[PDB]
């Protein structure tokens, strides 16, 4: 199929990713949102900011899309651009974090409400904080970089009393959802290229456990709350540099090495030797028309590795690099479509296929705050987002000016329902310890690790 602008059906279908997010949005449970904030210092044209925010929504149809009504009938209802009304909420530097939190925790009704929400807080005459919250059914992390980039372009125009004269998107997200459906309609043909990828995942993930055996402090509740805790994590530049020497030794990238070390740690925690560590791959770099778009293009990526026969670190890296290599050429099948193809039972309180996630970025990267003209703009810290997994490592590979190894920073996000802080703090602590031990000696086996 061709990724093309297509004549719309009477009912624009959801993607497998959107559909899953829609079923989860149906409680005490926290909402899976993207909550960000900008600190704006200088003269703020609130009237221009309102129009700019509406301009971004008018540019991306997904920002003005509701999803009625039930699971057998849910479709993408695309409305015309809705107005944006900002009335500055007076705030102090003390109560501001509580205000940013509340507006981030507020749930969306995806049948009636737009998938995004924003507020403007006033600290002083020339200092404001713009809060922006977008539901995961409408955007990923890369989409936020696009959001502010388009916000900046729009605000720069509205500030001068002008409307943004820009080239319209070649594709709306409705087009992508249609394209995905005509792709997954290849299961009808016996010798289709997509049936090859389905039988792969059917074979690759056959026999995986329902859960990953983790050091739970409490049993998994029937209904999850998605309350997330956060433990800071950092591998210092020293050990990071020596670990990068093993990168050349094995011939595999750094995220695969951390993944290898993480896997070895889990086995020592008594998770068995048949692990599945998942990650989220960004949108396809080759598809250029998806670059300036806002949407949940990010794809979950389950990788299964064997840790039997007490392997060395170099060996685990090897097994990981092979599993990733083969699985990467079968990405046209959405992860959210997999549990149906594996005939998995599925749960509302557990993430399918895998429960442990790992993210290692090269910072080359995260979403950057886009410059608003005549304004000093910077990212304002927000609360920890809701967690769908049990454990979720979000790490970043840091570099210095000499472009040498300068440490691996990040944090472990954990489900507070299942783990205590000290339980997760030890997990984050011991991941670094393993990373330090295998850096000094990549020949260390699982039994050689110093874990308590």
């Amino acid at each position: 199929p061709a990724l093309e602008a297509v004549t719309r059906p009477e009912r624009v279908p959801l993607t497998a990713r959107q559909l899953r997010a829609w079923l989860l949005a149906r409680e005490e449970t926290r909402g899976r949102h993207l909550s960000v904030a900008l600190r704006l210092r200088g003269r703020l044209d609130v009237a221009a900011l309102e129009a700019a925010l509406r301009d971004v929504a008018a540019r991306h149809e997904i920002l003005r899309t509701t999803f009625p009504g039930d699971a057998q009938t849910v479709h993408q209802h695309i409305h015309d651009a809705a107005p944006v009304r900002l009335t500055p909420v007076p705030a102090t530097e003390e109560d501001l974090p509580a205000r940013l939190a509340e507006r981030g925790e507020q749930l969306f009704d995806l049948t009636r409400d737009m998938p995004w929400r924003c507020e403007l807080f006033a600290l002083s005459e020339k200092e404001h904080v713009l809060s922006v919250t977008v539901h995961r059914i409408a955007a990923d992390d890369d989409s936020m970089d696009v959001f502010f980039r388009d916000l900046a372009a729009a605000y720069g125009a509205r500030r001068a009393g002008r409307a943004p004269e820009r080239a319209p998107l070649a594709l709306q997200f409705a087009d992508y959802a249609i394209w995905e459906q005509r792709l997954l309609d290849g299961e009808r043909e016996q010798d289709s290229l997509i049936n090859d990828q389905i039988t792969f995942w059917r074979n690759h993930l056959a026999g995986i456990d329902q859960e990953t055996v983790l050091p739970f402090d409490r049993a998994r509740p029937a209904i999850p709350s998605r309350r997330a805790g956060t433990v800071a994590l950092r591998l210092d530049a020293g050990p990071h540099a020596r670990l990068a020497e093993a990168v050349e030794s094995a011939g595999a990238d750094m995220p695969q090495l951390v993944q290898a070390a993480l896997a070895m740690l889990l086995t020592r925690y008594g998770a068995g030797t048949d692990l599945v560590i998942g990650t989220t791959l960004p949108r396809d770099e080759d598809l250029i028309d998806l670059e300036p778009m806002i949407g949940p293009f990010a794809r979950p990526f389950p990788v299964r590795t064997d840790l039997s026969a007490d392997p060395t670190f170099l060996e685990v890296v090897a097994r990981v690099q092979e599993a990733v290599r083969e699985a990467r050429q079968h990405l046209d099948v959405p992860f959210e479509k997999i549990p149906e193809l594996l005939a998995l039972p599925g749960s509302l309180s557990r993430h399918p296929v895998y429960q442990v996630g790992l993210q290692v970025r090269e910072e080359d990267g995260a979403w950057d705050a886009a410059e608003l003209p005549a304004l000093r703009t910077s990212v304002e810290p927000t609360g920890v987002e809701a967690i769908e997994l049990d454990l979720a490592f979000a790490l970043t590979e840091r570099r210095n000016d000499d472009d040498d190894e300068d440490g691996i920073e990040g944090a472990l996000h954990y489900a507070a329902d299942l783990f205590d802080h000290d339980t997760a703090a030890s997990l984050a602590r011991r991941l670094v310890r393993v990373l330090e031990q295998v850096a000094e000696d990549p020949g260390r086996r699982i039994s050689d690790l110093d874990i308590l």
